[PDB]
């Protein structure tokens, strides 16, 4: 109830088939803008922002609470119950992708579908698994975000957007500077430290795997990962477009695929 005031909480469009749009990290709900308008005709599109947003009063953000990733399924639960959706289709990206993973097995009724964009199990490698970053090499990124966090994002933006679309630079810089340090910091800890390879198994909604050309933080053998391990029906769908944001820089395309994923489920 509170919750959905607290999350910036808006249902828009109308219909039988609900869609839950659950933004990434550096982002909020704004990030849909553009795919939006591909959706509202034919779907109830519920949109919120997660807790450590910077769209959201930073005076929430209860560090012990969102130690781990439970805690933001939480609340996306308590949001789907609070607006009495029995059933819906989901959308994450980045963090959230990890978060509509962990809350489809929590609640299998809840989830008859998954669509995962710059989607990854576990970003840290491991003896037989490349998930594209090193100890070492994190450390160093948490130092920076601390040391300096306006230096670090002025870096990160370009990097995360990938292809050369000055607007998505803008904009992701935007709301990457709206979160606040230590909150950023905390969020990017805990999505280090979570290792989802063991669950993936549990997961019965079927899903799709939004996999771009390159994406700074997901390497390609990811997709493929969660193709084979992941316990429902699992496709890629591959974009011909750069970058980890596909729906602030090649909105169009990933709307293609989003229309697809949801005319049935």
């Amino acid at each position: 109830a509170k919750l959905l005031q607290i999350l910036n909480v808006r249902v828009v469009g109308s219909g039988e088939r609900v869609v839950v749009l659950s933004h990434g990290f550096g982002t909020d709900q704004s990030a849909w803008s553009r795919v939006l308008p591909y959706l509202t005709r034919d779907h109830r599109v519920v949109l919120y922002d997660l807790v450590c947003a910077g769209s959201v009063n930073p005076d929430h953000f209860d560090f012990r609470r969102y130690d781990n990733l439970d805690a933001y399924v939480d609340d996306l639960l308590a949001i789907l119950d609070a607006l009495r959706i029995p059933r819906c289709a989901f959308v994450g990206h980045s963090v959230s992708a990890m978060i509509g993973i962990l809350a489809s097995i929590r609640r299998p009724d809840l989830f008859a579908k998954l669509v995962l964009i710059g989607a990854s199990p576990r970003f840290l490698n491991d003896s037989d698994y490349h998930g594209g970053f090193e100890l070492e090499e994190i450390q160093q990124v948490f130092d920076a975000m601390g040391a300096n966090y306006s230096a670090w994002a002025t870096g990160y933006a370009p990097l995360a957007v990938g292809a050369d679309v000055p607007a998505a630079v803008q904009e992701f810089s935007r709301t990457l500077f709206n979160m606040r340090p230590d909150i950023s910091l905390h969020v990017c800890q805990t999505v280090f430290k979570t290792d989802l390879r063991g669950v993936l198994g549990m997961v019965r909604a079927p899903c799709v795997v939004v996999q771009t050309t390159r994406d700074v933080s997901v390497p390609a053998s990811v997709a493929a990962y969660l193709k084979a391990h992941l316990g429902g029906r699992t496709t890629v769908e591959f974009l011909q477009t750069e970058g980890h944001l596909p729906h602030l820089s090649a909105p169009s395309l990933l709307a293609q695929v989003l229309r697809r994923a949801l005319a049935r489920y």
